[PDB]
């Protein structure tokens, strides 16, 4: 309806990120463009503070599900449009087993004509020589499906989902996504039937970028059960 129509073109798109993980504060800024016809994201992103102190695939979740390209059997399920443009909150917890975890908070709203994924970051007991702090994750990314539920409580979704991870060593590091989602403002929202996001993510780099940074173009679409 309403919402859905800011997003029949190409949106650009502002993610800004503050970080402090184990005593490590950094900040990340990315801008990119979303393409919800073809559930289509592309963004690049810069720590603007130096180095980044984690992996930046361990990031790229937290990194805009309204792009998600529903079909049209499935418009009535698109809660994260339905909810724009005055936005929604999404929250997690990212435990990486048998390492540290993640809690982020991160406002998704309409800024002008710019999609905003506005994020806090925050990372503990993480292993001094673990995967993450190590930096032995692998600069890639897999496919992976989210099974989103309507919230039985709170007039949003929720979602929990793993991430894998690939290590250098063969081996994987699992990431468990503990996902809730809920309207900013006070308009009526889709609540969804049970159902998944397929994403696929690929990584590159900018060839003339100096700082530490990532390209992600990501792909998501939504199926039934």
């Amino acid at each position: 309806s309403k919402g859905e129509e800011l997003f029949t073109g190409v949106v650009p798109i502002l993610v800004e990120l503050d970080g402090d993980v184990n005593g490590h504060k950094f900040s990340v800024r990315g801008e990119g463009e979303g393409d919800a016809t073809n559930g289509k994201l592309t963004l690049k992103f810069i720590c603007t503070t130096g180095k980044l102190p984690v992996p930046w695939p361990t990031l790229v979740t937290t990194f805009v599900a309204c792009f998600s390209r529903y079909p049209d059997h499935m418009k009535q399920h698109d809660f994260f449009k339905s909810a724009m443009p005055e936005g929604y909150v999404q929250e997690r917890t990212i435990s990486f087993k048998d390492d540290g975890t993640y809690k982020t908070r991160a406002e998704v709203k309409f800024e002008g004509d710019t999609l905003v994924n506005r994020i806090e970051l925050k990372g503990i007991d993480f292993k001094e020589d673990g995967n993450i702090l190590g930096h032995k994750l692998e600069y890639n990314f897999n496919c992976h499906n989210v099974y989103i539920t309507a919230d039985k409580q709170k007039n949003g979704i929720k979602a929990n989902f793993k991430i894998r991870h690939n290590v250098e060593d063969g081996s994987v590091q699992l990431a468990d996504h503990y996902q809730q989602n809920t309207p900013i403002g006070d308009g009526p929202v889709l609540l969804p039937d049970n159902h998944y996001l397929s994403h696929c993510s690929a990584l590159s780099k900018d060839p003339n970028e100096k700082r530490d940074h990532m390209v992600l173009l990501e792909f998501v679409t939504a199926a039934g059960i």
